[PDB]
């Protein structure tokens, strides 16, 4: 897995130390591939 992810519901990038996007708090699922 990368550790990283970008949140598409707000236009808005997330790190590994993320955990839930400031603008939505997005649930930051667990997936393997993002594909
Ligand atoms: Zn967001």
């Amino acid at each position: 897995a990368i550790g990283t992810w970008d949140c598409d519901t707000c236009l808005v990038q997330n790190k590994p130390e993320a955990v839930k996007c400031v603008a939505c708090e997005t649930p930051k699922p667990g997936t393997g591939v993002k594909r």
